[PDB]
């Protein structure tokens, strides 16, 4: 019923978890949700709806990059009644003791994209998460006994940057993770009046060159998923 | 001492409340702090240190504008061991449900200043507060029975803007209050590795034209001060 | 292998056709390639290698947006020996005489992305195709009796743009189609020293609602694939 | 009254000298003016009015940075009938043959602020002083046996630069001094149809009293 | 007549060759055109019209820099019925394997000018040549036994640049030649609805600081003019 | 000789007057200079040297636009010992009260060119004249009973600008005349350590104003040149 999602109103829950990888979305649905049913396959960007401890929850890929996730998050918000989006992604670390598989929560997201300047008359829009969603994730992580650091992400347009110097700048300003979506989703949420949060798992260290495998990112970043799901239940009250 | 502060290490607490108005700092010191003493008067930018419920706390003006407060925040952090800065300011509102004297908490701060682009290689730095400090303010406000919205501020360089239409864009994107400092303080905090939070009292409504007096701003915005002070105690645990 | 491609040197031909939709990649492999073998499925971004009239050819999706396709095209070039990339996508028209099903070839690509400014010290980089590839496509098109316009595409970051006025500007400057990838692929081609071409078919007329049948669309899609495939054989000499 | 100035029309002369430091405004008032009276104290930004050689003159601090002085200069111009603003400040010098107690007059003011780009559709606005005021200041200095240097200032947003990249660039293109207000004041003057001048004493690489005399005497030359 | 051209409709052919130096336009007229007559001398910017192999052809200087050539090209288009402009110039090489005397055809033109951003709402306009004119020039060069390079020029505002590093950037993204006009002409052609092409001969290597001799300069210049003229004939078919 | 001036050290005086039109330089030489002779004709950019009231003076065209005049002024300063450049041109007025044939002295020059941002690390360089030169010109005019207007010029890159509304902004900020060179000449003067001034006579009113223009002055084109020449004699004292 939308140009990139073959589904109808009601097919999605009012909260959607979104990794960039549709195969991770499939894994999450098969592993964490009961009675999961596929609700989208357009362009292979798989989305599912099921229950978690009785709560109706959806999970769907958003693809890589600001332009990709801006399409899907917009369509979910304006045409599927989605009120909350929780991005559950991977990121690269620049800080010395942020390590592989650490969970980080993006209360804010820097970017080298032009999308928000386009929205905001070429000034600086502070791309931020919903505060209550941030707090729910923090509280859920505490209850699960999982460490999670809250701060700034950097949403990059170029995974392969010609400007390695920017990584030193990011590190100097305390950037917790480099990914490619948070700032765009946060812009969409502000534009169309919904609520968003990005939680990432560290899948690479940009300095040490340590990194997980594609298979590991697809199916073993479960801490962030437990946090995301439990945080929804806290949100419901 | 530093070029704009004639004091020595120890004269300031590790937390400093900062309004733009040094006369407001003085009122706060005389009204909320016991055994208050003047620790700065360079350029008339009054700063005081005293105790609040046994806790050593400072309050000092930072002047109007990003370049003004950038100077004071830098100097406090590098030379006076300051770890937390709570800006306690005034702001104008654009949103139709935001009222005069409402308290707003700036989890993020947008800006039309160039200073963060200067820091961040001409990219978008998301100028954000420290998460724990935001939560401390929210919890303290709740305990006090004082309402407070958490969200984005906009830090303007021009109080008298030629671009009146930018207010519609701010309103569209949910900006809670227009002030002149938060994004600057947040960038300095990130640069020099400290923590910061801006809490503001709505002193004018840009749509309804309602406005408090200069006298009222100087001495009567006490809800935000109570919140800030109690938030520090929560932060100490 | 790379983080985004689970294959090794040799799995890909030195020419790769890329639609945005990985399911179209599978379609192309099944319909126009002989002895097609799937060589990638990381993140569900299907890629296949086979032969067309004896010539080894690969086809793989690139996802939506400049950041997505920039990852895949970079990795193909630096790690898989890929010499030529031909994007085969869809676009929206703004010109009155450009009709649904028309084939456009992007000799250049305008953009509102910041990726090329990041590469090019904030100056104007003209994102352009390889001339021989453009010529090969024009000649292949002629031999199949298919008309094609050659000129500028516009690669947009925001499918749902808040700036409707920009479409008038694109029309005024002769933009043939609006898509979301070409300028990004062309920047990668220049950065890493390879050759690229984007060919699109018009699937929408922006400022209407007009569409064709799923049949007219498939036939037209097929026409583009044939132009792309025949253009490669011409390039081989 | 305005949100930042507790006074009424007539409380200010039509010319206002403005140092950054309000305590320096007080000093100027007490030292050079007859019958000096405090006319503003909102936010502690002290302003005074009195007479210099029979001529009504006001002096008021403008605070540090473009945003601060933009508020005060605008309000003076639009709400208190002020026609001329003379900033009297300090600056740091980058040029070798520009000396450690020299008086420089900013005929132009560079900046890394975005405020004039906001005013001028993201093009380059040459932030300039009023020419007659520059002339009056040069002649006033000359009559006092001071050769003031006239040229470009640089108005910085960041007193504490993250990288200091601009210092060599300022030296290369002949900037006479570095301060934090001129480009802002000149933008306000252009936007609201008034006249402005910034005069600075090179504080780093009296003197102070000399600069003030120059400013005041330049007003009297302007009156003729 | 127009403010910088004292001539009337008909005085120019529908195609105009344009060197920067008006004295070179005079040489071209005298050397290559039959029955050449001078049709402009305003500001000393000599223009001539005559025939080449029976075909009416004009040649006129455009002066140095984007602002200068933008004036002349605009006026020819809106008031003299000119359809095609061929800039014929010299350029400096940055690439090690681009040699003195090489012929470069600018299918695209990069620039550090702001003129196209002014036209294109501060986004990236890809300043491109007309495709048929590019192909006509390649084919004409081939028939003359010359292999021209086709790619990007860079059009600089500053002949004497203070930013030496930009040349490294140009070299990195494969710029074929540096001159001062192409991007401006391409911008005018798109704005006013005409066709343009820039052909240059490399007369300098920016790194080696080598410089073509006068004898080879005259030779390769003549080759460039032959290519331009014969390309017009090819285009007429 | 320099790449654009076929002359030797000594052929030029240490002060050079520059109109845009080389034929105008010719006119100035013949009308005002004694024993004038041609010192350059490269690209038809005529330069002459002679005496005015015993004072050795030169006059040479600079062509149209910032990039053209930037080339000539640089070379004169670095290779011909030129100390002062006085541009003598025409300009268009945007203020209704400015008169036809009024003389405008550009103490400053705004621009939409990027050349000074390239020099000044993307910040705002105030392109200004030499103060003594400005005063000399003011005094010279006054002596001849002409009240010259002293303030900002605007140096445009596009004589045919697509942004008519920018002229409203110029009027609002008090711009006295629109031309195409001053800001560039001032940038070169500061870059290479020389002194410059632009003097213009108003030759048109730009755009239609409700008001009605003041009137028209009795001042002549020759009057402007005299002011320029006389201003040099004052400078000599
Ligand atoms: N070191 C890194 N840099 C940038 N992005 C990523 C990611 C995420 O994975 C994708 C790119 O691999 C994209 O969606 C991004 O958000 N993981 N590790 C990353
Ligand atoms: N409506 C409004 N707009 C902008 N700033 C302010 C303020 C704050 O007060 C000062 C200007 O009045 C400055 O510090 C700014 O942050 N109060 N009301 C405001
Ligand atoms: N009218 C339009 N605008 C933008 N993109 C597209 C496309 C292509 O389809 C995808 C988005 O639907 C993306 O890859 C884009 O290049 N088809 N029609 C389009
Ligand atoms: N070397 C220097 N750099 C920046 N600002 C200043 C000043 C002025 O002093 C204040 C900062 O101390 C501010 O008003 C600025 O304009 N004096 N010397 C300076």
């Amino acid at each position: 019923a939308t140009p990139h999602i073959n589904a109808e109103m009601g097919d999605f829950a009012d909260v959607v978890l979104m990794p960039g990888d549709p195969l991770r979305a499939k894994y999450i649905a098969e592993t964490f949700l009961e009675d999961a049913r596929e609700v989208n396959n357009v362009r292979g960007m798989l989305g599912f709806t099921g229950t978690y401890k009785g709560r109706k929850i959806s999970v769907m890929g958003h693809g890589m990059g600001i332009p990709s996730c801006s399409i899907y998050t917009k369509e979910l918000i304006t045409d599927f009644g989605v009120k909350k989006i929780i991005r559950v992604g991977s990121c690269g670390a620049v800080l010395p003791h942020v390590k592989l598989r650490d969970v980080v929560i993006g209360m804010g997201a820097c970017t080298d994209s032009k999308v928000n300047r386009i929205r905001f008359k070429d000034h600086d829009f502070a791309a931020i998460a919903d505060f209550d969603m941030v707090r729910n994730a923090v509280d859920a992580a505490k209850a699960l006994g999982i460490d999670a650091r809250v701060g700034n992400l950097f949403s990059a347009d170029l995974f392969y940057s010609p400007d390695g110097e920017m990584f030193d700048v990011m590190e100097k300003y305390g950037i917790l993770g480099v990914e490619m979506e948070a700032a765009g989703i946060y812009g969409v949420a502000a534009e169309f009046g919904a609520k968003a949060l990005t939680i990432c798992t560290v899948s690479a260290h940009i300095r040490t060159h340590e990194q997980t495998t594609a298979a590991e990112a697809q199916t073993t970043f479960n801490d962030m998923i437990k946090i995301a799901l439990e945080s929804v239940l806290l949100g419901d009250k």
